[PDB]
C-alpha cells in the first residue's frame, strides 16, 4: 500500500473513533451526483477530509469534499461524498485509502456507487446497473491498489475478486426493486474502469463493448478491490448517465453537462432504493 | 498537467512571441522520417528545443531536435522536427508541452504525422492512412496526458473525443488526393497507440487486430488529446513504414531500418500532400 | 534502463566474476515453487541477492532470494531462486536488472520459468505449457522495461520481439518430452502478463480468453524482453497451477494454496524437464 503504513491507518482510525461516537458497519461511497444520500442519514456528524490525520484532501473543488457519519434506515453508516479519481492525480493507494480505514473503523459492508457511461444499447440513460463484475483495465497494466508489500493485518498477497461483488446481496437489490415494482428494471452487469478523464471515442467503445463491458467508468475498482482484500461485503450500482457512441456516422458525443442525469429523479430513485437497501445488510450481530 | 504550471506555458509562449516575428496558425509535428517538411518553409526561423525557456529537451540524440517557424503553402506554420516519445522517458505531460504552447501562440490546427505498423492487410507499406479514430491503450491503464487538477483556462475537465478527427478536413484530405489523382487511395482507419519501445509479437499484432487498430504507433495520440482540449483542429496521417506480422509460419520480424520507407518518395509524398492541404485550413479570418 | 547506468551493470558483473571461478552460459530464472532446480547443481556457490553490489533486495520475505552458481547436467548454469515481481513494488528496471548482469556475466541463453494460471481449457493443472509467444499487457500502456534512453551497448532502440521464444529450442522441448515419452503432452501456447497481484474476475478471464492468451501470470516478459534486446536465446514453460474460471454459476475461484501444485510432482517434473533439456542448448564453442 506504499506511502502510508498499518499505523497511519491505526492513526487515523483511532482519530475517528475518539472524535466521534459513532461505530458505523457500512461504509458508503457515492458517485458523481448521488451525493445527495447524506441528507438521509441521522445522527450526522460531518468530518472534513482535511481536518483527519492522513486523509487525501480533494483539491480545491473538493467542495463535497466530506466523511459524513450516521444512521441511515437502520445501519450506522459512514459516508464518503465525493470521491478521489486516479485522473485528478491520485495515487491509487490514496485513492483508497479511506476503504482501509473503514476496515479498521469496524466497517464490513462496503456499497459503492458511481455514474458511468452506457454500453450495452439495452441500457438507456436514467438506468440502474448492477456491478455483478468488473474488468480492471490498469490494473491488468500494473495499476493496482495493492502493489507494493502486502499487510497480512490486512488481507492475503493474491486476493481472489472471482467473488467481491456480493451475490446474496444482489439477490436482495434485484429484489427489493421488484418489491418497490419499479418502472424500469434493475439492470445487471460487468463494470469496466478506464482512468483517462477525457471521454472514450468511437473505437474505444467498441472495444469495451467486445471485451464484455456494459458500462464503462473511472472508479470504484481500486475501492472494490481493497475493500475485498480487507475482507468487506461488496455490492454495487451504477447511474448509465449517457449512452456511448459508435462510428457509422453520429451526431452526438458525450458532455458533463449530462451530470443533469446525476441529479435528477434517478439520482434520488438510487438513494430510495440504497436507504431501502440497508435494511437487507446482515448485522455484525450474525442475527438470529 | 503536472509538473509544469500555466505560467510556465505563458512564459514560454510569450517567450517565443518577443523572439520569433511569426504568429503561427498551424503547428505540424512530423512523425519519423517525414521532418523534410521544414525545408518547404519560407521565411524559416528556426528555435533549438533547449534554447526555449521550458521545452523538454530531447536526450543526445536530439539531432532533428528543433521547431521550425515559417510559412508553407499559404500558412504560417510551426513545425515540430523530431518529437518526444513516451518510450523515451518522458512523463506525457513533456511529450505533449509543445502542444500546449503552440494553442497560447496562437495555433487553431494541429496536423499531426507518424510513422505506423500496417495492421490492416488491405495496408501495403509505402501506404499513407488518415487517422479517422484512435485507440488510446496507455490512457486505458490511466497514462493520458490530462491527468491531475484539470486548468478551465485550457479546457473542460471531461473532454470529449468522440470527435478529434476533424471531418471537413478528412473530406478535403481524401479529396486533395483525388485531385492530385494520385497512384494509391489515401487510406483511412483507425490508428492505436502502444507505447513500449520494442515491436509487437505475433500474439500483440493478433488482439490489435481483433481491437480494431489499423495501423499501430507509439505516439501522436498525447498531442491529439491535449489539443482538442486546447480546442484545435486536429487531423493526421500515418506512413505505414511495416506490415505487421501473424504466427502460423513466417520468416520476417520487423527492424528500424525499414525507416528507409520514412525517406523513400513515400516520405515526400506525404511532404507534397501535407503542403498543398494548407490551402485547405480555414484561416482565422472566419473568410467571406 | 532508468535508474541504473552501464557501470553499475559492469560493477556488479564483474564483482560477481571476481567473486565466483563460474563462468555461466545459461542463466534460469525459476518461478514459484520451481526453484528446487537449485538442489540440482553442482560445485554451487550460493550468492545472497542483497550480498552482491546493485542488486534488487526481495523484501523481508526473501527466503527464497538467492542467485546460486554451478554446473547443471552438462553447463555451467546462474540460477536465480525467487525473482521480482512488478506486484511487489519494483519498477520494471530492477525487476530486469539481472537479465543485464547475466549478459554481462557472459550468458547467451535464458530458461525462464513460471506458475501460471489456465486459460486454455484444453489445459488441466499440473500440466506444463510451453510459451511460443507472450502478450505484454503492461507494456501496451507503457510498462515496458526499455522505456528510457536506449543503450547501443545493450542493444537496439526498438528490438522485435516477432522471435522472442527460440523455435528450435521449442524443437528440442517438444521432442525430449516425447523421449520421455511423459504421461501428458507438453502443452504449447500464448503466455499473457497482467500485473496486479489479485487474481482476474470471471470477466477479466473472458478478455483474456477472446484475446488470445492460454495461460496467465505476472512475471516472465519483463526478463524475456530484455534478454532479447540483449540477443540472448530465450524459451520457457508455465506450470499452470489452476484453471481459471469463468461467470455461468461457479463455486470456485483461485487462491495460493493452490501452489501445492509448485512443489508437487508437477514441480520436480519440470525440474527434470528443465535439467534434461541443458543437454540441448549449444555451447558457446559453436559446436563442430
Ligand atoms: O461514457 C463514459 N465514459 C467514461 N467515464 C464516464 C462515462 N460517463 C460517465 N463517466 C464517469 C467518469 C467521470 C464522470 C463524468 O461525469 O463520470
Ligand atoms: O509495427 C509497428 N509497431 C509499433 N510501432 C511501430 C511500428 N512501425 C513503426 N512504428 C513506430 C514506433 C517507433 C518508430 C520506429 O520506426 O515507428
Ligand atoms: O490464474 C492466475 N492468474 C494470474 N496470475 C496467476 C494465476 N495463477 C498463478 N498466477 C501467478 C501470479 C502470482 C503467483 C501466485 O501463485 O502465481
Amino acid at each position: 500500500e506504499n506511502g502510508y503504513t498499518y499505523e497511519d491507518y491505526k492513526n487515523t482510525a483511532e482519530w475517528l473513533l475518539s472524535h466521534t461516537k459513532h461505530r458505523p458497519q457500512v461504509a458508503i461511497i457515492c458517485g458523481s451526483g448521488l451525493g445527495g444520500l447524506t441528507d438521509k442519514l441521522t445522527q450526522a456528524q460531518i468530518f472534513d477530509y482535511s481536518e483527519i490525520p492522513n486523509f487525501p484532501r480533494s483539491t480545491v473543488p473538493g467542495h463535497a469534499g466530506r466523511l459524513v457519519f450516521g444512521f441511515l434506515n437502520g445501519r450506522a453508516c459512514v459516508m464518503m461524498q465525493g470521491r478521489f479519481h486516479m485522473y485528478e492525480g491520485y495515487p491509487l493507494w490514496k485513492v483508497t485509502f479511506p476503504v482501509r480505514v473503514f476496515h479498521l473503523l469496524g466497517v464490513d459492508t462496503l456499497v459503492v456507487t458511481n455514474a458511468a457511461g452506457g454500453l450495452n444499447p439495452k441500457f438507456e440513460v436514467g438506468d440502474i446497473m448492477l456491478i455483478r463484475d468488473h474488468i480492471n483495465l490498469p490494473g491488468f497494466s500494473g495499476q493496482n491498489p495493492l502493489r507494493g508489500p502486502n499487510d497480512e493485518r490486512f488481507g492475503d498477497r493474491f486476493p481472489a475478486m472471482s467473488d467481491a461483488y456480493d451475490r446474496t446481496m444482489r439477490q436482495r437489490a434485484l429484489s427489493t426493486w421488484k418489491q418497490m415494482g419499479e418502472q424500469r428494471e434493475l439492470q445487471e452487469g460487468t463494470y469496466v474502469m478506464v482512468a483517462g478523464p477525457s471521454f472514450e471515442t468511437v473505437a474505444e467503445c467498441r472495444v469495451l463493448q467486445k471485451l464484455g463491458a456494459d458500462a464503462v467508468g473511472m472508479s470504484t475498482v481500486p475501492e472494490v478491490i481493497v475493500a475485498r482484500h480487507c475482507g468487506l461485503r461488496v455490492f454495487g450500482f451504477s447511474l448509465i448517465t449517457n449512452k456511448v457512441i459508435m462510428d457509422y456516422e453520429s451526431l452526438e458525443k458525450a458532455n458533463h453537462e449530462e451530470v443533469l442525469a446525476a441529479g435528477k429523479q434517478a439520482a434520488q430513485k438510487l438513494e430510495q432504493f440504497v436507504s431501502i437497501l440497508m435494511a437487507s445488510i446482515p448485522l455484525p450481530d450474525k442475527a438470529s
